[PDB]
């Protein structure tokens, strides 16, 4: 219960319309600014347009760390997942748990010190580690999966690599953030940055919760890792909202909404990167050329980084990273497992990659000029 | 008693029956002979070389046009070979009444022009259409049934009434479990309707992965004996499957209305197919399968006599023509294919698209196991009612 809580609670469902006003204002960027990044992704889409095994990094982590050497002297990190979610029996629910744990001690002895921004980290999902996660009391769920994932985090903070949160459906966001603030105030891992979480711009709440965990980092003295994505749930939150009958939804139906969305929380992450190390997570391209001019001409690494998926974001940040380009950092999320629990994962990238809207099909439809991908959402919404 | 009490009595008692009192009638039912099972490994064995190495060892390509004018000009070709089709309008579970009047002015012009190229080839020489329920009432999952029923009927009559017209087939599709009853009573009016008397182009599908399937098919059979209609009758395993699963966790049942074991369909499409070719007088068996042991295995239960117009084999654009190509015509096994159809744009692809890739990604598909390094033709080929 606090200022920064309620006003998560009472963005949940708030109109549409009254959401995007202050995402306008704060999405609007200088003159100077918008015609940078417009040449920026020019010049990025114009490279792009001269260019589930493709999902898959590898079947176990050992195959997925021999793998990742050449990306990783090009500049590239790994955050590698062991495919699993929605777990519905306690058995399911224990060898997810295993699987995370092996999976840290072999990234975590694979990383030889190397920190957590220089070296790679984790990914996981709450849903994985609960088997009723969806269906019971968010209370008692959090309670049974505190030890579990303090456990885990104490882990990765004995080899110092990140331990990332993914966001999964709107109604577990208020349950997993619970989480993270019981991590962050606890003294057990002290000293250790590599706590991360995951906010999705296509919901109502985005710059509400990144207000949150802010502030959150600012009086815990963790520097957590912030990683901004537009969401991947969208057809199902969708359904949910409409089957429900619920007049207003807890994400935007607009897609263009969605991108202003990401752009000025992207402006808050920019303005608190001494708290939190922001991993701009994104395959658009107008929308990475944004953020890199907004960031400003001083960079370090571990101020912040862009992240993209396995298979679909490496000839974009082939014209990012490195030093005859722009010299910026981008994790890639790995994606390790058998054909079978790839299933979901490779769902909802169809969804992703099928969509009329989405920038990696654009890309490729002729009726699509180049004008029309850098456009600036501001300026077209 | 009410009309046909027992027969309906059966499919409600079976709804949700426990997945072990379900299998042993279908074992029984899907055992063969010794003989039998020799020749179908045998066929289908070859069926699998074949596949392989005429495709060097081994989603646009799931739409046959954008326009059903499109669709109907890129059938010529396999036409010519044998095969027919069965198009449908990409679409279904429309959320408005406007769209669900949309749905069906789509499918009304696609009669239209299906007819116009059958040309009078009739029911089974000649195309058909494929529709969804849920494509043509605004709230299909939500809404009572009186009220579904009773502004669906007259559009599906009239839909049917128009394939009448042009002599050629008219399929309802089968979606989710919790809508089979309405579209069965569906089914049942305009069989007994006087207006579509003389056709026999009305098709219904069942779904075999489900526990109600052989005492709807026991149904389906009964009704065409009684309305004179030679039922078409497709028979799949089933598209929802992973949908199901989660429907009935979130509803709190304790036993589900379709099998969580894959052989277990498996087995209640052989036994099901079994009552099918028992009846062809009156239905029309329409075999929808991917699978070559499920189609090996049906090809030799159905027997030596065979002439177009007893049953035929199903396939899905884009998935089925390199199995079928060794199955349709004189050299081959001398059975005919129906190659369903999809029609439209990426505005209508993605539901489709969606179970398409949960079919063609599952450990448990045959689609998936034929490019399996782990998966021998041993298993490929081995008859699933042995194994239960
Ligand atoms: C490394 C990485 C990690 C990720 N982690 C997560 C995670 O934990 N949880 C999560 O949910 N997502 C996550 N995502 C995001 C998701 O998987 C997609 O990759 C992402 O949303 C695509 O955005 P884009 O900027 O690349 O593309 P764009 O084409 O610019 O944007 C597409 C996105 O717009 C949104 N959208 C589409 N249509 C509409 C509409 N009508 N109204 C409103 N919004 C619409 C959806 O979010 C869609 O994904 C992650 C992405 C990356 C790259
Ligand atoms: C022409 C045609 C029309 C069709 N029309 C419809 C229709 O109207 N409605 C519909 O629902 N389906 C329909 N289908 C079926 C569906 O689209 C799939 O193509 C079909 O179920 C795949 O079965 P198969 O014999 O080709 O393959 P197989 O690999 O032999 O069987 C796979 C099937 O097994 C089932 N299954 C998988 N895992 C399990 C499990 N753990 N427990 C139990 N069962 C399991 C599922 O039904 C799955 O599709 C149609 C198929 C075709 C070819
Ligand atoms: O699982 C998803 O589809 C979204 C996502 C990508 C990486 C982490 O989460
Ligand atoms: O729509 C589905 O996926 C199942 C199906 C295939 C053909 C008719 O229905």
């Amino acid at each position: 219960q606090s200022t920064l809580r309620r006003a998560i609670t009472a963005a949940y469902r708030r109109p549409e319309t009254e959401c995007l006003p202050p995402l306008v204002e704060a999405a609007t960027q200088s003159k100077e600014i918008r015609d940078a990044a417009a040449s920026t992704a020019r010049k990025l889409i114009e490279a792009l347009r001269g260019k589930g095994e493709q999902f898959v990094t590898g079947e176990t982590i050992r195959e997925a760390l021999k793998r990742s050497k050449e990306l990783e002297e090009k500049g590239f990190s790994y955050s590698y997942d062991m495919l699993g979610e929605a777990a519905t029996t306690a058995a399911d629910a224990e060898r997810y748990y295993r699987d995370y744990e092996s999976a840290i001690h072999a990234i975590g002895k694979a990383s030889a010190g190397r920190g957590i921004y220089e070296g790679p980290g984790i990914s996981i999902k709450l849903s994985a580690l609960h088997p009723r996660y969806s269906r019971a009391q968010a209370a008692r769920v959090m309670g049974e999966l505190l030890p579990r994932v303090k456990a885990l985090a104490l882990l990765a903070k004995n080899y110092d690599i990140g331990l990332n949160i993914d966001a999964e459906e709107a109604d577990r966001l208020e349950l997993s953030l619970d989480l993270l603030e019981v991590l962050c105030l606890d003294g057990d891992l002290s000293g250790w940055n590599g706590m991360g979480f995951v906010v999705q711009a296509y919901g109502k709440r985005c710059p509400f919760v990144l207000d949150f965990i802010i502030d959150l980092a600012r009086r815990s003295g963790r520097r957590i890792m912030v990683r901004l994505v537009k969401g991947a749930y969208w057809d199902a939150e969708i359904k949910r909202a409409q089957l429900d009958g619920l007049a207003d939804f807890p994400v935007f139906t607009r897609k263009i909404h969605t991108d202003v969305s990401y752009i000025a929380c992207a402006a808050k992450l920019l303005a608190a990167t001494d708290v939190v190390f922001p991993q701009f997570a994104t395959h658009n391209a107008q929308t990475l050329a944004a953020i890199y001019h907004m960031a400003g001409k001083d960079f370090h690494v571990g101020k912040y980084e862009f992240q993209c998926l396995h298979g679909m974001g490496e000839p974009l940040y082939e014209e990012v990273v490195g030093r005859g380009k722009l010299d910026r950092p981008c994790r890639i999320y790995a994606p390790v497992g058998t054909h079978e629990t790839l299933l979901a994962y490779l769902v909802r990238r169809l969804l992703e990659n099928g969509a009329n809207s989405s920038f990696v099909h654009r890309i490729n439809d002729p009726k699509v000029s180049i004008d029309e991908l850098i456009a600036d959402p501001v300026e077209v919404v």
